[PDB]
């Protein structure tokens, strides 16, 4: 009851949210992990400024780009943020949860502000390769941390996170993620409205050993978990229908992503996903799914030649109406579910101790 | 033997042809069949300058927006062209065919003066949906136009053809169509050096009916005709077998494209097309395939966002090595391939008759 999430700004109430992106990076910095170039063509991209102009290279080795992988200017922010809130965006979740990886809370209120965007920023750890010995901590202490960010603030701020994550889970599931897990659950099971966003392994299937410990050992609201990256394994029905049934919800944060990693794979089509959901949604789990961009490198941005962030409910949706899906389902996919999601009580855990 | 191809500023010798496209369109104009928007996204398209901040919306309906489907200025060409350039391209072939398409011949010459790059015109009726009646011609009379624009000139120039095609065969295959195709194969066989490139409607299996009229009923040389947009055939590898198996070349001239069109189907993903080309070459093809682009539209450009003119022998080909293609077949498939398609004398007909 009350659902609400706390925003940068303050308190929005679940029913005001609107048209909201769940899984983005507004603020993010992944300079102390530029790969080198991985191809012989991915030397002239390393030291370049991103822009429509080296698209082709940077959809094959986003990596090895330092500027790519750099600070994102505030002026670059609210420009591509302008775009979502001329079709009538409200709310947007920045999902950087830890300083591993650039979270800038300040820069997200000051965003917040000048856009009149709900902007929620998140608390969480991410894998390991980005966090180190910070996940070998002990559980209390790692769940503390994340109750102080959702309660009382970030870096010294009094500026707080409203939602937990995302949760590193490397396609190593090492020992230090699953702590941070455990700890992310405990802080979730303290914290009535918070939902928690785990990063997975998309390539991977490790969505069951997740689970068994978040919903199994820890005994979290399984209407207040959401699995990042479910895009990759959209043909896997069998697996993806395995997770719903669990009562999770299955994220599709890659939507307009349009990147082939070296390593990893390369990400699914629009089409693939187009696909995806709509055989979900027939299958009945249409109130399950949450879609984003996970914007989270400058190529991303529309005014590079990206899909930023205006292409899930532009483009996406107007696809899943060509293939058929009702209109009043539509409608829910970035309105009613993501409110529902972030901002619903938890049915199992209604007090906020201390 | 004394292979050449001739181009719009003359005749240039197989051997010093160098990195080579040969399906591309540097002057078309496609502004008489601007489709109505698709979707409901579509309408801001419509009348919008091609840029990199319209991707995420031309990669979904690129035929409703005006200027992507206009004549393209010779600035943006020549721009585009320095990238091919940079990257050793010396020969590009561009197959607007027709007046149907915007043929530019005068613009093409000026190009090849400027940029030093061989730039091949092309002669070759398209489509019925384009051509109308000019296809229900006797097809003595339009072999004889096409023998004069490879002999003579194109346009009251002197500005001679040097490729058939690409020739139009749609989804309906009409009468026309089929006429077209007999024509051309007439002028082939009475002309030593030129190819035959023919559209094919690429998310069909129409070879074998094309190849029944261009060799068993025509008696063209297969080693002079390629099959153009054999992309979307890719994952068919006993259709795409069964035609290499008839002497001809697959060109898969898509790379890059990333587009999805509303009606005709979503492009290959560059992924697809490696792992297609690579195992065709491991089954011993690989001196039967030719590689390219199609740009068509200006969405296409890098300057737009869009992979350009360098995008096949610079990632292509990089993305085929990592595959562990081996780099001698490598290699050919951007020189000693399209080289030979183009430029190397007809078998069956090595006289030029008046
Ligand atoms: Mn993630
Ligand atoms: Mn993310
Ligand atoms: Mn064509
Ligand atoms: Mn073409």
């Amino acid at each position: 009851m009350k659902g609400y999430i706390q925003t940068v700004t303050g308190p929005v109430k679940k029913a005001d949210m609107g048209l909201t992106l769940p899984h983005e990076h507004l603020f993010n910095d992944l300079s102390g992990v530029v790969d080198e170039p991985f191809y012989e063509f991915s030397h002239v991209l390393v030291d370049k400024k991103v822009s429509a102009d080296i698209q082709w290279g940077l959809k094959y080795d986003p990596y090895c780009c330092c500027d790519n992988m750099d600070k994102k200017p505030i002026e670059d922010v609210i420009f591509e943020l302008n775009n979502f809130k001329e079709l009538g965006g409200k709310t947007i979740v920045d999902a950087t949860g830890s300083s591993s990886i650039g979270r800038d809370i300040r820069k997200l209120k000051q965003v917040a502000e000048l856009t009149g965007i709900n902007v929620v920023a998140s608390s969480g750890l991410y894998i390991e390769k980005f966090e180190g010995k910070r996940l070998a901590d002990d559980i209390d202490a790692m769940a503390k941390m994340i109750d102080d960010e959702l309660n009382i603030g970030i870096d010294g701020t009094d500026i707080r996170a409203g939602m937990i994550g995302e949760i590193g889970v490397s396609p190593f599931f090492t020992d230090g993620e699953k702590n941070s897990l455990r700890a992310a659950a405990l802080a979730q099971n303290n914290n009535p409205y918070a939902s928690m966003n785990i990063h997975m392994p998309g390539w991977q299937r490790r969505g069951d050993e997740v689970l068994d410990i978040l919903l199994t050992e820890m005994g979290c609201d399984p209407a207040k978990i959401s699995l990042a990256h479910s895009d990759p394994s959209g043909k896997d029905i069998d697996y993806q229908c395995k997770m719903l049934d669990r009562g999770v919800w299955l994220e599709f944060d890659m939507i307009g992503l349009d990147i082939s990693f070296p390593k990893e794979g390369a990400a699914p089509s629009v089409m693939d996903t187009v696909e995806a959901v709509a055989t979900l949604i027939e299958r009945g789990y249409g109130n399950q799914i949450v879609l984003s961009h996970d914007v989270f490198l400058k190529q991303m941005w529309a005014k590079n030649g990206g899909n930023g962030w205006g292409f899930v409910p532009n483009v996406f949706l107007s696809l899943l109406a060509q293939r058929g899906i009702d209109k009043t389902i539509i409608d829910k996919l970035c309105i009613d579910n993501p409110a529902n999601l972030l901002a619903a009580e938890n049915l199992y855990f209604q007090s906020h101790h201390h």
